[PDB]
């Protein structure tokens, strides 16, 4: 199909400055009517409903939303919500433009649950253990693994069926899926983590039910402008990849930053806009979605600084790529 380029920046936050962003589509890039952060042509939900987790307080304590783990969680509860907030965020039921279910709390396989997710691991290990105190570690492990997986499925299968069925003209994904882990400490390469690859063989069920794959390419200043590049190509490779194996073979749009992510103040530098660019197009992407966060945008000098990158590094390339 066409390869597109979408704006999900809350730049609607700059019109009190006086700068509506109104030559985003002068660079062919698609943006909502009127600027609206979550519009007519994409919409971005953050958190949801009510999925069961573990919030962190700040203070190294926890407190549990609906269950702390899935299979601990009321799913009424969350799909109820879950509506609300949508309608809420974005009533407009004939909706046709691309929604984005942004859930990162915890991810539907066990073991990909590292760093501020790995709670919900210990958790639902917890739960089993207090239920059989007389089991191994091997045992309480495998069983709480079991449990989890199930009622994460159901609780994002449930979701994405809802939202399919209240918005039956727009074409859902989950931010982010499928994952890949590449540029990593024991993964230094472009190459997705084998074991994903295979987790995400298994991942039709989840797949199946979208109307486009959301892998997210943000780039670091950590890395080499070369590893850099490379973390793009493999990421949109595996969503390619993922797409081509499955029946109806869903776009493959590319969540991307104009800012390093270890370096939010500091703008990709223009060799890094074209080469990742260049590199989602060249692997097989069919768009790139460029999103922005609202601390790139709380400011009128940071407003403006965005409107110049947009003018003299970014549209120019991004008409380029779609229009070259």
């Amino acid at each position: 199909r066409v390869f597109n380029i979408y704006w999900n920046v809350p730049t609607f936050m700059c019109h009190q400055y006086d700068l509506y962003f109104d030559e985003v589509t002068n660079f062919n890039i698609k943006r909502n009517s009127k600027d609206d952060f979550q519009g007519d042509k994409i919409a971005i939900f953050y958190d949801p409903g009510e999925f069961p987790a573990l919030l962190s307080l700040k203070d190294g304590k926890y407190k549990k939303r609906n269950g702390g783990v899935p299979q601990e969680g009321n799913i009424t509860i969350h799909l109820q919500k879950f509506i609300e907030n949508l309608d809420k965020i974005y009533p407009n039921r004939n909706f046709s433009g691309i929604g984005v279910i942004d859930f990162e709390r915890w991810r539907p396989i066990f073991r990909q649950n590292w760093g501020n997710m790995k709670i919900h691991k210990n958790f639902s290990i917890d739960l089993v253990r207090n239920e059989h105190p007389t089991w191994n570690k091997k045992m309480i492990e495998l069983e709480a693994s079991k449990r989890f997986e199930k009622y994460a499925r159901f609780f994002m299968e449930e979701t994405l069926k809802l939202a399919k069925k209240t918005r039956k003209q727009a074409d859902w994904g989950y931010y982010g899926y499928p994952y890949c882990f590449n540029m990593s400490p024991n993964n230094l390469v472009p190459e997705c983590d084998v074991t994903a690859m295979h987790e995400n063989d298994k991942m039709s069920w989840l797949f199946n039910n979208q109307n486009v794959l959301l892998p997210s390419v943000y780039v670091r200043q950590e890395l080499t402008p070369d590893q850099r590049i490379g973390l793009v190509q493999g990421r949109v490779k595996e969503a390619v990849r993922i797409s081509n194996n499955l029946k109806h073979s869903p776009k493959v749009l590319s969540y991307w930053w104009y800012v390093y992510q270890d370096e939010t103040n500091t703008f990709l530098t223009e060799t890094d806009v074209k080469k990742t660019f260049q590199e989602i197009v060249i692997n097989g992407g069919d768009g790139i979605i460029i999103w922005g966060s609202s601390s790139d945008v709380n400011s009128l000098s940071k407003c403006k600084r965005l409107q110049d990158y947009l003018l003299t590094v970014l549209g120019p390339i991004a008409i380029n790529v779609t229009e070259a």
